[PDB]
């Protein structure tokens, strides 16, 4: 599973940093914000199986039916690298994963920093998710429809801010993803939820909040801080974009170090 999801390591030190990209994107996304840390920690970064920059033949439509296996792999990697003390930085998808894992190994996690993280992408009765059965299927709709067309309209939103580069870079990864893959990964996330499970997280987390996320309501940035218990401070980025890792790495960089370790 090592070369499978092309893992890689940079920098040096007693400190072991980790970077897990999320939906669409791939590890390359961290690039624009990696040098800012490589000279202090030992950064690790892989590429989810769904990723486009990864052999699709490793993606099993009978496996990744939910969010569990995706958390297995993550740990499977950690073991093959034999690690006990590190820092996880998960965004969007990989944000949840860190959460799930963060409980299955409250040991292998010192400071859980989450980016554009969310519990349930589907809004419940007394829960505001920002997307309901309609809102989602509408998207799933054109999605299986004209992928080549769907992406053209999504990128601009997630990124949002006027950054033609940090918005174009997202399409790249978004294309390398065999639609089927994306198609699936979507429904799973949206069909996934880990509310209650949150309180269980012991590791002192750290949620990220942007000016306006196209997929994560604002309120939510507070609901998290609500059911965590572990020393979890939810900071905010004075900028725009769903994926700051690229939209404006400048600030994210600096602001990241203010937590980890």
């Amino acid at each position: 599973i090592l070369e499978a999801l092309n893992v890689r390591v940079v920098g040096t030190g007693d400190r072991i940093l980790f970077l897990a990209h999320g939906f669409g994107t791939d590890q390359s996304a961290w690039h624009l914000i990696l040098p800012y840390f490589t000279q202090n920690y030992r950064v690790v970064l892989y590429d989810l199986v769904c990723a486009g920059s990864v052999n699709p033949d490793y993606f099993d439509f009978n496996r990744y039916t939910t969010l569990d296996p995706y958390v297995d792999d993550l740990l499977n990697i950690v073991d093959s690298l034999g690690i006990q003390n590190c820092a996880y930085v998960g965004h969007s998808v990989s944000a949840m994963i860190g959460i799930i894992a963060s409980i299955r190994r409250p040991e292998l996690f010192s400071k859980l920093i989450l980016i554009g993280f969310s519990p349930r992408f589907l809004n419940d009765e007394d829960y505001h998710g920002g997307f309901e059965e309609g809102e989602i299927e509408k998207v799933f709709s054109a999605m299986e429809a004209n992928y080549e067309a769907w992406v053209h309209g999504f990128a601009p939103l997630a990124v949002g801010a006027d950054v033609p580069a940090a918005v174009r870079e997202f399409s790249r990864t978004l294309f390398n993803m065999r639609p089927d893959i994306s198609l699936f990964v979507s429904r799973t996330v949206f069909n996934s939820d880990l509310r209650g499970v949150l309180g269980l997280v012991r590791v002192p987390t750290c949620v990220i909040q942007t000016a306006k996320d196209v997929s994560v309501p604002a309120s939510v940035a507070e609901y998290l801080r609500s059911h965590l218990g572990g020393d979890t401070t939810v900071e905010t980025l004075k900028t725009e974009g769903h994926l700051p890792q690229l939209s404006a790495p400048a600030q994210l960089a600096q602001f990241l170090r203010r937590a980890l370790p």
